[PDB]
């Protein structure tokens, strides 16, 4: 199928750097695949509105045509980022902000949203440093990407993963959430 | 005290820009106060580092020294911002981001984190188009900034103030919601100090 991912890190040779290369590597060759890196890109994550120019047009913003294209195109999307402050690096935030607008992501009904992106699936893979006890009593944590960004936009099912205690553990431990990751995508 | 308005929306006419509005025009006399405007700023989001730029040296980053000036500067943080998405526009996000970072915000202990910032108190004022009583159910919704946020960077009081179904209310309940504002702000006061 068509993949997209789409990889949010500054430094190339991070781990989440490792991440991408493991997802692209055991990707079968059936599928189709594009990767855009945020960073690389110099996306611009900073959305504007104005009467001059009109939050109704979002949808219709030369600059995000690309990705807007790209989203479309895309039968799976698999995000990679590291959790900082709870969330989603603030490239990626914007990326969402700027590009999953009204009329292209969703559309407003009577009562809540209406989700455009339908037959479309996702996997999120994040890093962090917070034990995995410690997971159910905190928020968001890719959570807020899965169940109330991904979602509402019609978009499923989406697979969550999180790699724990990311700094915590040894290179050897890494190695082995490196080799799942790669298993995982294998399986697709 | 001192108080820094830190204030998010890319239109001057916004909603939001009325809020903004009446906390300026509201605050005290006796404060000394300075707004930041980070759509006016326009300031960079995007937090970069590298083999080059080491994280270690993050608060040592030469265009963000004026934001960091400004937090240390600061006795009372009042965040004023749309809902996007369940949580802070982009550019606020890289805010905290950039600003809030290791060796200045907080730092390690020998098991978890030490806030570097107290002394400071705050407050957060949002708007969306979600019912208020779903609030206790969705994650984030200024949550994160109020509890994973400032509270680990020891920032005590946070006051959380979420203006809710607030496209689908009228324009008087907005204007009541205006007033609610404004008083609050009144009562941004030192202990035993009365409004200038
Ligand atoms: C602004 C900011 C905010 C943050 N807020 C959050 C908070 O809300 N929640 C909390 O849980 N965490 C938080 N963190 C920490 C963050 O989640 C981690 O730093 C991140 O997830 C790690 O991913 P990375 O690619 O950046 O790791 P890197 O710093 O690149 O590397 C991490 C570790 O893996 C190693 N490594 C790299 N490649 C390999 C390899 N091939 N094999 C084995 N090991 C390898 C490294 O050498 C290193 O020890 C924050 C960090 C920042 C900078
Ligand atoms: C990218 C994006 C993502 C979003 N994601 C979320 C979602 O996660 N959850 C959901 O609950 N919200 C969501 N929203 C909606 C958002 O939170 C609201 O649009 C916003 O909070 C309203 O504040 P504003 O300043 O932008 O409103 P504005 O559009 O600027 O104005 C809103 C209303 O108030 C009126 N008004 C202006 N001034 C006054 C005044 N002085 N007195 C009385 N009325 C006045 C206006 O004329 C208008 O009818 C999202 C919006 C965007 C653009
Ligand atoms: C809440 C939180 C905030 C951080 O800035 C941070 C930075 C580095 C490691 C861990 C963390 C963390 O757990
Ligand atoms: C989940 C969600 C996403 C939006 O983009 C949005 C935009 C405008 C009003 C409400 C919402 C909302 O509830």
């Amino acid at each position: 199928m068509k993949i997209l991912i789409v990889y949010t890190h500054p430094n190339p040779t991070s781990f989440n750097a490792e991440i991408l290369k493991q997802v692209q590597t055991n990707l079968s060759k059936e599928h189709t695949v594009s990767t855009l890196d945020l960073y690389a890109e110099h996306f611009d994550p900073v959305l504007q509105f104005n009467e001059t120019h009109k939050r109704r047009d979002l949808a219709k913003v030369a600059e995000m045509e690309k990705y807007r294209d790209l989203v479309t195109w895309a039968d799976h999307l698999i995000f990679i980022f590291p959790i900082w402050w709870s969330g989603m690096p603030a490239i990626l935030k914007g990326f969402i902000d700027r590009v999953f607008v009204a009329d292209f992501a969703y559309s407003y009904k009577k009562v809540g949203l209406e989700g455009h992106l339908q037959g479309k699936s996702a996997w999120i893979i994040t890093t962090h440093n917070t034990p995995s006890f410690a997971m159910p009593f905190v928020q968001d944590y890719g959570k807020v990407l899965k169940k109330q960004i991904l979602k509402p936009c019609a978009i499923s099912p989406v697979k969550l993963t999180e790699l724990t205690s990311i700094e915590k553990i040894s290179d050897d431990e890494r190695q082995k959430l490196l080799h799942k990751v790669a298993q995982i995508t294998r399986n697709i």
